[PDB]
């Protein structure tokens, strides 16, 4: 009732890495968004022109050494935070922006649905947001879309849902050595085991967030989540510039999650990640099965993680600016849609 | 800012046919909805107990001969109108409810997005809704989901969209003689031609609504829509209790639509409807292709029209009750999701 609608929105960015620089380039293309400032803590970006960093020539938008200075001088309506995955780090970044009376989108995986896993941090964020009449959303391809929002959306044509099973199968081949390491690519089984114990081999971050969003959306409770991270052993040679997988070595990580209530399995999410999956007849894609009334079976190849994340983080901007105050989720907002290029 | 949120919602129904009786049964199953009244103009329903009509025993909810009496005595928060397809008929039904200060959902095909095709009727509805601080939504499987909402949602992971192509392929075999007639099943080509001219053979109602919703959502303009309705000629026998199709006869209707702007094709929607499509290797399903950055290719079998429509019309109820006043569309509301059974 009191919302003043706007026709264009100013955007700032905190974190000018792969995602945040993609986002900046995407915003620059939009008719109804304007990029007004960027911040990153690395000297290689600080005080440089964002246009020139992106290879577009000078556009007169600089990278600020400080995010609060950025916000105060450039006056964005919303800041996109593309920094870290973990609510223990990102919470203070989010709160810093909300205290300067701006909205936030983050792609941090633990922010897609933090209410069950990190209830104190969630409440702290929601409270600051409400106290400053601003909104926060965590989004992304996964978590934020393929294994949560999209699943939920499909249930909208169901009379009732019994259980969900979904899988995202990607190809790690495009990526660099850090990604290869986090999925154990190019390891022996023993090496993989020790990387899992040490945390060097991560698998996927977000299944708990997606499970809890789906559950909340459908009115279910979840009392237990079992996760497994198992090496994907190759029978063939798989090689990129940065990794060599021989037969018997690990080609990546099969991370799966099962969510229960009182020992009834309600949600099963699977995310095998490996290099060159087609070499052993694995087809990449996003696959959703809903068992209910009716049953639904649904994308090949899979939605690209990087490009899709850049996209959705951009595309949600107007909705978040226009949204009610608080810590919001994708389930609270109008359906995602692509914003018009200039 | 002024919205008082509710935890349960009372529902009324106008039109107790295949959809409206399905909807009533679905609402009766929900934890957070209560069915409070039904109206239909046929004597066979009027004054009968809805529970008994549905085979559930007496539940003490009757069918009213008058919808306004229904609303005044049973005090629903929202009325679902499942009567007719055409905005020329349904507009006055919708307006009648809005003037009694209640919200509306309708499944009328021309109400999914009436702003371009029927701008005077749309504005009249939007104006009455706003004047009475209530909301109206048109929804359904098609239009309302598969060839509009769902497509739009998928674009939310795109950087930009060039063009869309989508098809829904169903099987008419389950249906009765009226459906068979509207799709020309069991006709000769000459007969089909004359049924198209007379309006006995309809094809699909809604492509213009879906095209215009997708366009509006993406910020596109459409200046021309070309439609074709061509008979699907069988090479084999196809038979149900109510129809016999011999080789050379028509098995149904291939209705397609192409939407342009300045002669560039932006949206192509296809809905072949025929009996027993598998007999000539046609696979039923809903298929969406987005050409853009990135390209996206997406359900087999197709989302069931009847069950899915019952579902979505029910599932949107809380959102519409909670929504801002006016004539809304699926693009304005939170993502569809299944409501919890009691
Ligand atoms: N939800 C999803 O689907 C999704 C998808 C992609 C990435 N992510 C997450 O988004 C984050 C960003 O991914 P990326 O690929 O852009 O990573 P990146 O390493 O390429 O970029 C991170 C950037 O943030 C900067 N940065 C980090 N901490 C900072 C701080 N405290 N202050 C200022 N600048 C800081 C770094 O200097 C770097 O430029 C990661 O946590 C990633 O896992 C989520
Ligand atoms: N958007 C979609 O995907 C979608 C899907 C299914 C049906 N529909 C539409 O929904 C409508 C209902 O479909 P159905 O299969 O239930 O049709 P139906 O013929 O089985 O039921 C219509 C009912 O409405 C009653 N009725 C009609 N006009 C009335 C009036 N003026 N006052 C009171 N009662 C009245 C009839 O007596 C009948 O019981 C149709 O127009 C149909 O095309 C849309």
């Amino acid at each position: 009732h009191h919302l003043v609608p706007r026709g264009s929105y100013k955007v700032g960015i905190w974190g000018f890495g792969a995602m945040g620089s993609g986002i900046a380039k995407n915003i620059l293309s939009k008719k109804n968004l304007k990029l007004v400032g960027v911040h990153d803590f690395r000297e290689e970006y600080i005080e440089k022109d964002v246009g020139e960093l992106l290879g577009l020539g000078k556009i007169g938008i600089k990278v600020y050494p400080d995010p609060i200075t950025m916000v105060k001088q450039t006056d964005p309506d919303l800041v996109v935070i593309a920094t870290n995955s973990f609510i223990s780090v990102v919470k203070d970044q989010i709160i810093s922006i909300l205290k300067e009376n701006k909205n936030v989108i983050t792609i941090a995986e633990e922010m897609a649905f933090p209410f069950s896993k990190d209830p104190k941090a969630a409440n702290e964020i929601d409270t600051v947001a409400k106290d400053h009449n601003v909104s926060v959303l965590g989004t992304g391809v996964n978590p934020g879309f393929v294994l949560d929002t999209l699943i939920i959306t499909l249930t909208g044509i169901c009379l009732n849902v019994q259980r969900i099973k979904a899988a995202r199968i990607n190809d790690l081949s495009p990526f660099g050595p850090t990604v290869m390491e986090t999925q154990g690519v190019g390891t022996t089984p023993e090496e993989f085991k020790q990387g899992i114990k040490s945390g060097k081999i991560v698998g996927h971050i977000g299944f708990e967030q997606s499970i809890h969003m789906i559950a909340k959306a459908l009115g279910w409770e979840i009392d237990r989540i079992e996760q497994k991270r198992e090496p994907i052993i190759s029978n063939v040679m798989r090689e990129t510039k940065y990794v060599k997988v021989q037969p018997g070595m690990v080609a990546g990580c099969n991370h799966t999650a099962k969510a229960f209530y009182k020992n009834e399995l309600l949600i099963e999410l699977e995310h095998p990640q490996q290099v060159l999956p087609h070499l052993e007849n694995v087809q990449t894609g996003d696959y959703i099965t809903i068992q209910g009334d009716p049953d639904i079976s649904m994308i090949n190849p899979e939605i690209p993680g990087g490009k899709g994340t850049i996209a959705i983080a951009t595309n949600m901007i107007p909705s978040v600016v226009e949204a009610r105050p608080g810590l919001l989720t994708m389930v609270d907002l109008p359906i995602p849609r692509a914003l018009l290029a200039e």
